[PDB]
């Protein structure tokens, strides 16, 4: 039993990170086979980041321009392209340590691993969500471009983020592994906002579950909602609706607590219009939407 | 960003093994030639209530265990028990055995845990050592042996290797030499901790790092002793503080400007007066886990 915010392993990543740089310009990449991934604007000089015209700018550089280095071995450039926002560096030396791995695009609520990383040497590693505005809450500093994110199935790494931008209300942006940003937002130095953000409600609801299983019921009710009575509160406290999907893929928590999921929704109602007092769920007090019902259910199968 | 990091655990999966006795299974850590695990692992279920650990280990030889890297068998040629500790001598030493220490951690500490089942890791997070000994994880049936650890430099400090989980849903283990922390003992038995408290040097942390980040309302116009600071806290069960602890907090006082001392008089405040329906770092929590080293670290970069 107990309840954690936990990431995946990190080895199989750890392996694969190395420095890039350019000019004055240094960040991480990715090292998989015999290509090295990176955020583009490593070409850039600080004059360029306000408008890089980016396709004149790679034309401009040579292979000898770009220092890859993986410890205290440096990869010699053969190649480079650019996929949207990421730099692809081909290098003479495949990686040894390339696992099995896949590029995803995840979805807004779903989770991943992040390897936080400085001059490509490995520092943490912590799970984050994918916001529904399309931005992380996560623990970027200087030099953090170029980290990733990712998920591993049994023995594939299916790598979802790269890092590239800090917004200034210390939220954070970055792309999938094609180079697309997630979000509305472009890789120029340039304050940009999001779109408002809401709350992810079938992770509130997975979280909730987890609570009882780890013996907190204080928030329950005899009570029970309709869905679209439910999703009518909900979006007034700007959660996003609950889907009958949804609703499906918070089955096994239901069954394994004896709750039915439109009996948690009653619960989060309750606690959207009261509040949680002064009361705490497995030690926070606020609503957690960063844990996904497969995050519970990985913890708690079996308590 | 400030939120909580576990250190990169491939140094650590890396070291990861299954050991069996009978059908008994659970994980051990494999450094150089020696392989660690509980030592409850030679027990059957029943051998568990009340077992006699040196008259059931007299029964076992080398060939009594299976120690598994994944799949491959590493052939058992030595063993002696250390505290609660089992140590295989295996006839393989670890490719992948990083520089590493043995460490016994005080209460407030942080770590980062393992989760292993089978001797394949799961995930990682992070942990911090309750001063009633126990810790809040997250541990299934099948994590004994599951290690805590810490990594400076390229050094991997061990700090934990898990045995038991409370009645209350806590956990308790040993250091890797085999000493419980806390009043705890292997066996199938239900056992309860001491009362706990918050552990202070990390409340003190946590307001230093908001004050970095430019959130200071709190800071008060008051200071206190030492001595008069530990009386109060222990009114509300918060732990005194050490000579160590004072120190460890110097890089974040020099950081800031604001005396040790001058900052445990604003904690006192706020918890004689409460936060008055305000927030810290967003939280009306005042946090307890992040120690003055995961402040530092996160707040810099520090990178292994
Ligand atoms: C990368 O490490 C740079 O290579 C860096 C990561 C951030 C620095 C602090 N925390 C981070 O996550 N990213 C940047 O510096 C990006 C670079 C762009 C994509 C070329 N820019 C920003 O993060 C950025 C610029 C501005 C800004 O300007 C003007 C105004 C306000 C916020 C802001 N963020
Ligand atoms: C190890 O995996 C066993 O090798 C296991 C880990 C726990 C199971 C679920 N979560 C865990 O953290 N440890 C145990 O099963 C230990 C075995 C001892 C050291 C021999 N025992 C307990 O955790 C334990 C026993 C009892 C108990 O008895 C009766 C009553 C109440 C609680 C309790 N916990």
């Amino acid at each position: 039993s107990g309840f954690r915010k936990m990431a995946f392993p990190s080895g199989k990543v750890e392996g694969c990170m190395v420095q890039v740089t350019c000019g004055t310009t240094t960040l991480n990449g990715l090292w998989l086979d015999d290509v090295v991934y990176c955020p583009r604007h490593v070409i850039c000089t600080s004059e360029d980041m306000l408008n890089p015209n980016y396709e004149d700018l790679l034309i401009r550089k040579s292979n000898h321009n770009f220092l890859v280095q993986a410890g205290n071995v440096q990869l010699r450039v053969i190649g480079h392209s650019m996929q949207n926002c990421v730099l692809k560096l081909k290098v003479d030396t495949a990686n040894p340590k390339t696992p099995k791995y896949k590029f995803v695009r995840i979805q807004p609520g779903q989770t991943f691993s992040v390897l936080a990383c400085y001059n490509g040497s490995p520092s943490g590693v912590y799970q984050c969500a994918m916001r529904p505005n399309f931005t992380i809450k996560g623990s970027f500093l200087n030099g953090s471009c170029g980290n990733v994110g990712f998920n591993i199935d049994y023995d594939c790494v299916s790598f979802c983020y790269m890092h590239h931008m800090e917004l200034p209300t210390g939220v954070h942006a970055g792309t999938d592994l094609e180079g697309n940003f997630y979000g509305p937002f472009v890789d120029r130095q340039t304050a940009q906002a999001a779109g408002t953000d809401t709350t992810i409600t079938v992770n509130v609801l997975a979280w909730l579950y987890a609570a009882v299983i780890n013996g907190d019921r204080w928030f329950l009710n005899r009570f029970t909602t309709t869905l679209n009575d439910f999703n009518l509160v909900a979006m007034k406290y700007n959660y996003e609706p609950l889907t009958q999907d949804h609703v499906d893929i918070l089955g096994p928590l239901s069954a394994q607590t004896g709750i039915a999921v439109l009996d948690m929704c009653a619960s989060l109602k309750e606690l959207l219009q009261n509040g949680m007092n002064g009361r705490t769920i497995l030690g926070s007090a606020l609503l957690e939407d960063e844990f996904t019902p497969f995050d519970v259910v990985r913890q708690c199968s079996g308590v």
